[PDB]
């Protein structure tokens, strides 16, 4: 097989979609397959050469021929194309794009808001796609009320070994213990604010707490809010997969304390392959991730002091910690790459035929 795949957001940072497409692009050829993927341009990363690059956006004029050159070019049994929300560079393939086409819908909202943008004026083009995959249930059953037709739930996959088998980071674990937050500290989604507010009561039971930070932001008006407690923040910038690998697992918990907007929890599986407890949140992905408490421990939404106690519950309870170690474990194979990239491969199959090959509307 030859796989197409267009990413719609550039490697340049980090994101779900960016790092599910690279390694998945990585599995398929360690199987055997030529993989070959569009994204926009990533100058700031050394990348694989197989990864084509479909301009910058301002997308102009240079990126449409280019996508039409490419597909056209590139004698695809299947393209495969993630996000393809409109405008972007996914859209602009699916639009370009006849014949075998494969979607991931990384992300939902609603029922409403899923039903109205697959049976809009982009319709016609919703329809071009044969192998439709959502990454929950729920999302696929909307996807199904939507356009009448076939969707499958696969989940986000990931390297379940390259965290559990990580070096520890020099210095860890710690004796006064580390909380792990990671992701863009400053959007409110992300919860930090709340993480934050319970910083007093986790430092009055563990006095020398550090809280790890992985990503990228403001530490000055982090710490300026941290105020007197500021001196247990310790900041990784945006580090390399390596060492984010090396930091969950270093870390005795990790904290997920998210306010919404998210559709699969994949760091909290990344900690849970790791071998690092979880304490979430509670948004409906993460209930999902954690199987309802049995493989990490659920938080109300915006509850600063039941986050504190769920902390300081893991950290002082060890045999409790151990339990969801354990479980998480045993469950976390079910992201495992080797699962995920066999679903999406039989719906690479589902869709494609005996020399038929994607060719330019
Ligand atoms: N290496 C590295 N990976 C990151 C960083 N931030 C997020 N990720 C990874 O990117 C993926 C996206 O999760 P997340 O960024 O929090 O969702 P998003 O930013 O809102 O798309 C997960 O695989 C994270 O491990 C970072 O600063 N460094």
């Amino acid at each position: 097989m030859r796989i197409g795949m267009v990413c719609p957001y550039s490697f340049d940072v980090p994101g779900g979609v960016q790092s599910h497409v690279l390694q998945l692009a990585e599995v398929l050829r360690d199987a055997g397959h030529e993989v070959s993927v569009l994204a926009p341009a990533s100058p700031h990363v050394k990348l694989p050469d197989y990864v084509v690059s479909g301009g910058k956006a301002v997308f102009g004029p240079a990126t449409h021929r280019k996508v039409k050159k490419w597909i056209a070019e590139g004698d695809f049994d299947v393209l495969h194309i993630h996000e393809p929300n409109a405008p972007s560079l996914s859209m602009l393939a699916l639009q370009a794009a006849e014949g075998p086409i494969v979607a991931t819908f990384h992300t939902s909202t609603t029922k409403s808001l899923t039903l109205s943008v697959f049976q809009g004026i982009l319709r016609p083009y919703h329809e071009k796609i044969i192998g439709r995959i959502a990454v929950s249930d729920l999302a696929r059953r909307w996807q199904m009320e939507a356009l009448g037709s076939d969707a499958v739930e696969i989940p986000n996959g990931v390297d379940v070994a390259s965290f559990a088998d990580a070096p520890l980071l020099d210095g860890y674990p710690r004796e006064g213990r580390t909380v792990l937050f990671l992701g863009r500290y400053d959007e409110p989604r992300k919860g930090m604010a709340v993480l934050l507010a319970a910083l007093p009561k986790l430092v009055a039971r563990f006095p020398d707490v550090e809280i790890l930070i992985v990503g990228r932001g403001d530490e000055d008006e982090l710490r300026e809010q941290a105020g007197d407690l500021a001196g247990h923040l310790r900041f990784l910038g945006q580090v390399d997969d390596a060492t984010k690998a090396s930091a969950m697992r270093s870390a005795d918990v990790y904290c997920a304390p998210h306010l919404g907007g998210e559709s699969f929890g994949i760091v909290l599986v990344e900690a849970m392959a790791a071998g690092t407890a979880v304490v979430a949140s509670d948004l409906d992905a993460f209930r999902r991730v954690l199987a309802d408490g049995d493989a990490g421990r659920l938080v109300p939404v915006d509850d600063a002091d039941g986050m504190a106690a769920a902390l300081i519950g893991i950290l002082e309870d060890d045999q409790l910690r151990a339990g969801y170690v354990a479980r998480a474990s045993e469950r976390v194979h079910r992201y495992d790459w080797s699962v995920v990239s066999a679903q999406i491969m039989r719906v690479y199959e589902t869709v494609s035929g005996a020399g038929i090959k994607v060719q330019v509307s």
